[PDB]
């Protein structure tokens, strides 16, 4: 069953540590700026645990920066359509409770469609979703997930299931 989001839960990326966020998972590529002060750990883990599929982006949080935007791991490529309506939806979990992240959603153009960051998560994978349409037209499309946040400091942070799909 193809869908908009590829890999998006690092279902189709075998485990192993990444040695190139922006070339280690092909549904969700990661970037760190100058305010990640610490280095994060990037790594993929396989538990049966997983919220979609057995395979997903296990971060070592523990240390943010000057900025609300140190670690930001978004997920693409998407495939949407021009007038049909898709939904998104994504599973966190952190080996420890009392972790922030964020999920949104926007095209090369900065348009963003779906919004929902800011919110803790608990040790085990959340799912949370909501519905949403092209805003303009835009074929392709990407979450982007912010990271490197106090509230997320001293805890690690697994994400999957960030998927792009409509319902029947």
């Amino acid at each position: 069953m193809l869908v908009a989001n590829i890999n998006g839960g690092f279902e189709s990326t075998p485990a192993g540590v990444v040695t190139d966020l922006a070339e280690g998972v092909e549904g969700w590529d990661l970037n760190v700026g100058s305010s990640v002060t610490n280095p994060p750990v990037f790594e993929v883990l396989e538990t049966s645990d997983a919220p979609e599929g057995n395979k997903v982006l296990a971060v070592t949080v523990n240390g943010v920066g000057n900025n609300p935007w140190d670690i930001e791991a978004t997920a693409f490529p998407v495939n949407v359509r021009p007038g049909v309506t898709y939904t998104y939806t994504i599973w966190a979990r952190a080996e420890q409770d009392g972790a922030v992240v964020s999920f949104t959603v926007g095209n090369q153009s900065f348009q963003e469609y779906g919004r929902l960051h800011e919110q803790q998560i608990t040790t085990e994978w959340q799912p949370f979703t909501f519905e949403f349409t092209v805003s303009d037209q835009e074929t392709v499309i990407r979450a982007p997930i912010h990271f490197g946040y106090a509230a997320n400091v001293g805890n690690t942070i697994y994400i999957d299931g960030l998927a792009i799909a409509s319902q029947p």
